[PDB]
This record gives C-alpha cells, structure tokens and sequence, in this order.
C-alpha cells in the first residue's frame, strides 16, 4: 500500500499492483471501479493485465450484465469464487467459455465498496492445474487477498477520481 | 459466517460475533451500523459487550462526533489502531481519559461500508499487560479479524435493515 500510495500515475500504481498479483501467484488481475451511483460498468476505470482483446468484447458485448461477478459485486462485500454453480444460465455458460479461451478459467473476485459509495472489483486469475489445486491455493491466500482488496480499494479511489 | 447467517435474531448473532471476537482474543467489541446516508449516530444498531454505563455516556455526550474513529470510517476502509496520537484536538484529549477510565485503551477498529451503502464500523479492545504485547496479540490476527469484519458486515446489515 505504501507503494501505491508512493506511486505517482496510473501506469506504476497498475504496475505495482500486478506485480504484487504476480508474487502471490496470480499471473491475470483486474481492478475495476465506479463513482457513487453509477452503473455504467462499460465505461469503468479499469487497471491491470486482462488481454485487450478481451476486455474490448467484454466491454462491447456489455458482459458486465450478464458476468455473474459483477452482479455479485453489487450485492455483497464477500468473495465469489468462479466455480460452474456461478455460471447457470445460457448466457453465463458462453460467457464462462469465452472467458476461458481469453485464459480466465480459474479465479475469484473481491466486490469492492468504497467509503465515499464507489463500487468496483477487484479479479485475480490463477493458472492452476486443475480446479482443485487453483481453491486450496486461492484459499491458502484468502487472508492476504482479502486486505489487499481494501487497499487497492482506498488507494484506487483517489487515483479514479481524487484530484 | 455460515454461523452468523444461521442465527435466529440479535441476540443470538450478537452472541456468536462476540464469540469469534473472543477467540481471536478480543474481550470487548462494539458492531455499530447506520443505513445509506444516515449519520444519526445515537440512533446507531449496535451489538456487543461495551460497559452499558459507556455506551450510555457516550451516546448522551455526543462522543460519535468527537471520537476519531468514528470520523476515519467515513473517510477509509482501512483500520485504525488507538493510540494516543489519534486523539489530536482538545477534545479528542478528554474524550481519551474517559474511553481509558472505561477500559477501552488497545484495540482497532475496522470501518465497514456495505453494497448498500451500510456505514459502519467494528471495533475490537485487547487486555494486556502493556503495549508491546497488546501490538503482539492484535497483529497475530489481523488477517482473521480482516476476514471477519466483511463477514460480520454482510450478515448485520440483513439483520439490522431487512424484514
Ligand atoms: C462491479 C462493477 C465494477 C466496474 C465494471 C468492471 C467491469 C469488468 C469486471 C470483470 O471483468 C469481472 C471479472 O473479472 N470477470 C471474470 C470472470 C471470468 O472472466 C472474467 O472476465
Ligand atoms: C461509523 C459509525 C457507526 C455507527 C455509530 C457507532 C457509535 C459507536 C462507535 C464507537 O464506539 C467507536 C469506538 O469503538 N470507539 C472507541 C475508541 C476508544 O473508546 C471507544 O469507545
């Protein structure tokens, strides 16, 4: 945090934090966040290391309506692992498969809920085996995660929209 | 968690958060939460184990408004620690000399700001026999209690806002 915080722009604030993804085994991250009331996901303030290619579709295809992440996000402070019981309807299930050829198989996302009503998330992929070993890893380093996302979250916001 | 959501009504929640607190070596708590755009402080949903006469004091003093860790949950989602330096004006000073008379001298506290815009804050008070180790026991858990709080936060605010 004292990083970020000594970080000046967003190209090193994003590059500190996905190196610090990176050191804790997450090779893909995403930061994502919004101003109080405000739902246009397709226009976020948007950090990290996603394939552009992807996070173009994502955006253009407006898969925040239908990515069961974001939803979530909306709802709760409380992690959503990406397992199949998340990705229930048609579209969810195309969404997961697109998601999985851009290399987005196995992750969680931390819902992130500033102090001044910003709302956002916080994704981090893990190139695991299989399903198995990507939870117990993600769950040997839940702690970590879980104050990492607060502050991502305190910093990111005065750097989204702090003058 | 699981726990926490099982529970049948305020007394029963109450008692199984204080018991989590409890473990993580935390005699004295206080979970205190406002709903969206609320800053009726005397008029709070609070749970815990405060001496009743404090929290009686405190809220008939007005202590909400000169407390600072009151104000730095408006402000942050990280914690702060009590310590002297906190207490910064005049009457921050003598607010300190009555929330030490009434024990409440090692502790943190943990801001919450909920998906629906829930303010809160979840504050925790370690006995020890000094500093250095009242430091040793809170730091051995923070990553736990980081947990607890988004956990805590998610379940209340059902219990406190929603039918
Ligand atoms: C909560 C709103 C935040 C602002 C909008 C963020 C849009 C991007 C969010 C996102 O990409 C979530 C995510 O990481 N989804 C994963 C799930 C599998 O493939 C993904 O892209
Ligand atoms: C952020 C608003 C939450 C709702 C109002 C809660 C009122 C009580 C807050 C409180 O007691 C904070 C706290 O724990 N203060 C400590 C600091 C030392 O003595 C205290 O009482």
């Amino acid at each position: 945090f004292l990083e970020l915080e000594r970080s000046s722009g967003k190209l090193e604030w994003s590059a500190i934090l996905q190196k610090m993804a990176s050191d804790l085994g997450f090779s893909k991250i995403l930061f994502g966040l919004l101003p109080k009331d405000s739902q246009d996901y397709e226009n976020a303030f948007i950090v990290g290391n996603y394939p552009a290619a992807w996070r173009e579709h994502y955006d253009r295809a407006g898969y925040a309506r239908v990515d069961p992440t974001v939803s979530h996000c909306t709802q709760s402070v409380l992690p959503i692992f990406w397992e199949p019981s998340i990705y229930q309807t048609r579209k969810q299930h195309e969404f997961f498969e697109e998601a999985s050829a851009a290399g987005l198989v196995y992750g969680l996302t931390m819902p992130l809920h500033g102090a001044r009503g910003e709302l956002g998330a916080l994704s981090l992929s893990v190139e695991a085996e299989n399903r198995a070993e990507a939870n117990r890893f993600m769950e040997s380093v839940l702690p970590t995660l879980w104050m990492l996302k607060d502050y991502a979250l305190q910093s990111g916001a005065g750097l989204a929209f702090e003058h």
